[PDB]
């Protein structure tokens, strides 16, 4: 995998809020890669030329298991502090995969949240992705 970048030097990168339904009233959160016990809103690098949709869906593929019917782009959210720009798209989730890379790579977990839970376990370490639910 190779990182990219915008002219002023943030990574970019690219995400799904992965909602179980039309309705966008559930979403699906993984777990963070070192921190088990965190979780975050699926998402990584996009790869060179790589479409920012395209990207989205392959990487909520790779973290979360999951495939689906790509919606509307939400918003592009830079993290200051880490110097990332992450492009995040609707995704409403019509396939869940049992077994899917980083579940078999890292133990990866998935979780089902309500809304207002996914925004109250993002704040404290994840508050930029929290923001992503904001509208
Ligand atoms: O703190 P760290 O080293 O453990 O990793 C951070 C983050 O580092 P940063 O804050 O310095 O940018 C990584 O980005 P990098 O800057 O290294 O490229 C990021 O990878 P990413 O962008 O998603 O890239 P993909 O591998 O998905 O394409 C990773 O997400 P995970 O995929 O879940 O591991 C994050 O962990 P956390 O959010 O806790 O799970
Ligand atoms: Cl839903
Ligand atoms: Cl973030
Ligand atoms: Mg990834
Ligand atoms: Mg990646
Ligand atoms: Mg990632």
């Amino acid at each position: 995998q190779t990182r990219t970048y915008d002219g002023d030097g943030y990574k970019k990168r690219a995400a799904c809020l992965c909602f179980r339904s039309e309705s966008e009233e559930e979403v699906l959160l993984v777990s963070s890669s070192r921190h088990p016990d965190r979780w975050i809103v699926p998402g990584g690098g996009m790869e060179p030329e790589e479409e920012p949709s395209v990207a989205a869906v392959r990487e909520v593929c790779e973290e979360a298991g999951v495939k689906g019917t790509l919606g509307r782009l939400v918003g592009i959210f830079e993290n200051q502090e880490r110097k990332h720009r992450t492009y995040v798209y609707v995704l409403i989730v019509t396939e869940v995969l049992e077994d899917w890379e980083d579940s078999v790579n890292i133990g990866r977990k998935r979780e089902w949240f309500k809304i207002e839970d996914a925004i109250k376990v993002l704040q404290y370490h994840k508050p930029v992705q929290a923001s992503y639910f904001e509208t």
